[PDB]
């Protein structure tokens, strides 16, 4: 009911996946020795569609603290050394059946 | 040709996305002040399907260094304090048209 279906380690995409993983494990790992798979205890897979949102947005620093109300519409800093406008690029990954979002990518260039 | 289609900031899922993002921006940010969107310069979206692989795997530390050949089939450490078997869970996100993989999740419990 909804979850990942089993797949044979024999399967092409699974070998690719498993090779990739062990690969990253070794690259990241700090061992001078190479590790490799003894045995795959379980391999499953899930086709999963989601929407990516790409938003390019200018943010302004408002005059309200995070610990106060109305934040939605309160006014931007006009004092000279207090103001900051940043320009940001956000990538958001949305799985709509699940109602969840993740910030995949985030840069603010700030100016 | 292949890339993200424009979407109206008026659109429901986009407001959700933009609110989510600014939200995370503030949570992560170190400012005592709240930032909010001045203007959204550009908003696009892409429906994108990929396969998730979930692999549960026991890894063994082999006797070969990373800087030598045959690593695919070379033998595990048998000396007592040199051997390590770990048991790992890897989540791999594959976009097959693009031929790319990402390690989304990775834990080795080590024993």
């Amino acid at each position: 009911v909804g979850g990942p279906m089993d797949a044979s380690v024999e399967e092409e995409g699974v070998r690719r996946a498993l090779d990739f993983a062990v690969g990253e494990y070794n690259k990241a790992s700090n061992d001078m020795y190479h590790s490799r798979a003894l045995q795959v205890v379980r391999a499953r897979k899930q086709i999963d569609a989601g929407v990516n949102y790409f938003l390019d947005v200018e943010l302004g620093r408002t005059t309200c603290t995070k610990t106060q109300p109305n934040l939605d519409n309160c006014p931007f800093h006009d004092q000279p050394h207090l103001k900051r406008k940043a320009f940001c690029s956000f990538q958001i990954y949305a799985v709509p059946w699940q109602g969840t979002m993740t910030l995949s990518k985030s840069t603010c260039q700030d100016a």
